[PDB]
């Protein structure tokens, strides 16, 4: 599933992890 809103803080670490790891997301 997908969801942010949480990220709004752009400090979101989970996506942050998946971000530096980009392909890590999907």
């Amino acid at each position: 599933k997908g969801v942010k809103d949480r990220v709004k803080g752009k400090s979101d670490p989970y996506h942050a992890t998946s971000g530096a790891l980009s392909p890590a997301k999907d």
